[PDB]
């Protein structure tokens, strides 16, 4: 809620409880889920053409006790915006592949989670230097397009090192080049986006499956947004860029995500998801497996915009086995109940 | 501090720089003791009768160094509330035992002290779905009553577990109920709270004192609220739910607050509390023992409602002994020194 | 941004998203560097006299993954301040040196780092008790000064310990006194500052170099600032306070600091720096070497008071030999690229 307006530059502070309980057969997926963030978009005018912004996000749990609070930055960037031509930002931010993926990330809490977080250029992520185009230079009403690059992000000891270096494996990541062409007209929407990303010396000789020198993204998306129907689907292929538990990565994944919703006048919002991650060829006795899969139903209701309660209901089809154990990968069902305040 | 208040939504961005510093003979308990705080409430109308509210806040400690800064979420809850019906809040909130025993907890610095944080249903805990009804259904102008239910929260560790949970163990804590009954007429107060949860698997089996299946507490209290004097006791009981030391908790234990505080007019608000948590057969070669037992007596001075300062003196009744040693409970007295703005 | 006042209280909430980039052939002082900050300066009207205020500033990393996410309080303090008499305030502050000291400390990233945090009464620090006198009692206008004391923070481990103890050997701090006189008119400043600090028996009881029982700091400086210049050096001359790598401290060290700065009215602001931190006889086989030493010349430009860019270029004149490897004290250069919206 924007709380500052005033020569020129505004700033809005924006935040939300969600008030969340996870039910499962899984007692690790099962329990207290409440968390909170708070953010600010900031925004000031240099002239007719040129204004500049900057965007902060946290996320801070409260299923936890006095001790350990567990919390952390999600966005984090400041950029200048000049009219007709385009706009650049640096830092913690979205990766471009997003831009289309993003389409089928519309669910209240599970959905879209064929990418993690620092995930290469999949999504949030350090470090991103972006630009973007919108309406394609004043021109084409519809057509907007990204050129994003994001900088090595390695480990912090020693061998493949940054001074934010991480010692984690799989938020790691090294030079990578991505774009985005997305085109909007009467609802409609095309979308694709390519990604291509090095990798660490640690990623590969940590002795992990799916390596390789480079993680590489496709991505093709398809949406209608209008007459209180949303309709959605993506395909996304990488090579040796999905996450597969503790294992690794895939050599070769094949994710598919599909939704489906409408919006009722009075507030409901029910929907009707579908997921899909298929592993080819993985190796280390493995071969083609199913990194997830589960069909996703329940419903939203909106009292109004600033609050929200929903259940949401992850009919997981994943079968239990060697590959889905191994990795870790929860082959249980789970089912959020979520009453959420924002403002 | 109400930042923002426009078509029904409001939002009240609140906080405090507490200046602290604790002198004692025990040097654990000596030094800088500096915090902050930092939360909002908020609220959105949705009907003549149904309001929808949010409420977060966060402690920082400010007697830390750039490299370890330890700081925690306190309360962070959604909810709403109908008119003449009740109201219902599920996050980490404070437990309904809270709504008596809370009679007692208005020293500046210490008291309000025979419950920790994440003590079952005692105090601040995790995963509260609360159900409370103010001036009973809007016919009785006083009576104001509560019914709540705790999830269990057990550790991180395979047996007894959840999503959230945590490997100290007094923090743990299962499935429980507890309720309340508050009346209010011309300043005097009386107010009954009876809270039950089950236990977890580890809280019995790591070999700890004052186990068994269910943790109870009953609680009885007190006050009067007029004439600038504020005088309020209360007595708590509990069966296997109060905390003793490292050892474990208490078989039994009686516990009781007592305070009197007068507010003169130019500022100065003088106070004389007195704390009691009589342990009653613990077992393990201790047998009646005394879990804590202090008089205290300072005085807030008051600014205004903005800035405030205040000497506060622990004077530490307990005798040094085994008990209070193997326990590892303070028996030494501590003097607090606050100087407190806020907004 | 003052985003409240009101019936006297006021309360600026303010902070910024550093977009920023280290680059150097240093690995470890290279890659992003992205960091954002949040605090708010409080104030309320007690009497026409007497003001009382509070101020909080918190720092979180930009540059790190969803896991790990470090972030800290710079400063947290509230106190009061009455009329041509004085003002106190208690909490994590500056220490009195860097009354002096921060006249060079105007560069847009570098610069201002012949001191550490928590490294005594020199820079940031906790449990600073702080009397200020501006313009001597409403006497001389130009002349302040201060009077500070910082309370002992030693080790969590019993020999030496306080409740706010870090088990880090440089962050802590013994019992010390230290004062500050500047004057300042028609742009000209003298400054002299001296502080004076007791040690912790872990500081001299772990081995390390340039060992006492006390850190003395001695500070002249000088500034002019008028006409769109900024000209400012400074001496800062220390007995056993300046950290030396992780070898220790420096039994001797002279530290020197200068700057020159231009305003171009359309936004840019070129800056030419100069640091030193000559350390004397320090012993243990180094004698007088050079702890840091560097020329720094960049620019910031302002496109206004809420976004800036900028360009950072250490140029590091240290060699690389055994006293710069054993301490590991960068010898590289470091150039930053920093992109900044605030508010």
């Amino acid at each position: 809620a924007e709380i500052y307006n005033k020569d020129g530059n505004k700033l809005d502070l924006y935040g939300k409880v969600e008030g969340l309980h996870y039910f499962s057969d899984n007692d690790s997926k099962d329990g207290d889920k409440t968390y909170m963030r708070l953010g600010f978009k900031g925004e000031t005018q240099v002239t007719d053409q040129l204004t500049g912004y900057g965007q902060w996000e946290y996320q801070i749990q409260g299923n936890e006790p006095e001790s350990d609070n567990s919390s952390w930055t999600r966005v984090a960037f400041a950029g200048l915006k000049f009219q007709d031509v385009g706009s650049f930002d640096y830092g913690r931010n979205y990766g471009v592949v997003y831009d289309v993926t993003s389409w089928t990330d519309v669910l209240p809490e599970f959905g879209g989670d064929t990418y993690d977080s620092d995930n290469f250029m999949q999504q949030h992520g350090n470090g991103f230097a972006t630009y973007r185009n919108t309406d394609f230079f004043g021109l084409v009403d519809g057509l907007d397009f990204a050129v994003q690059y994001q900088g090595k992000n390695g480990s912090a000891h020693g061998e493949g090192m940054t001074t934010n270096g991480r010692d984690d494996v799989f938020e790691q990541n090294g030079d990578g080049v991505g774009g985005s062409i997305t085109y909007n007209y009467e609802g409609f929407g095309i979308g694709a986006a390519v990604s291509s990303s090095k990798r660490t010396w640690d990623q590969n000789n940590t002795g992990l499956i799916g390596t390789g020198d480079r993680a590489e993204t496709y991505t093709g998306g398809l949406k209608y947004d209008a007459n209180n129907i949303y309709l959605a689907a993506q395909y996304t292929q990488t090579y040796n860029a999905t996450r597969v538990g503790s294992l690794g990565w895939a050599n070769k994944a094949q994710n598919f995500e599909a939704v489906a919703q409408y919006q009722f006048d009075f507030g409901l919002r029910p929907f009707l998801a579908y997921l899909q991650s298929k592993g080819k060829n993985l190796g280390r006795g493995y071969d083609d497996e199913d990194i997830l899969k589960y069909v996703d139903v329940g419903a939203t209701y909106y009292f109004n915009k600033n609050m929200s309660t929903y259940v949401d209901y992850k009919i997981n089809l994943l079968d239990d086995n060697r590959f889905t154990r191994d990795a870790g990968i929860n082959t249980d069902d789970i089912v959020a109940l979520g009453l959420v305040y924002q403002f």
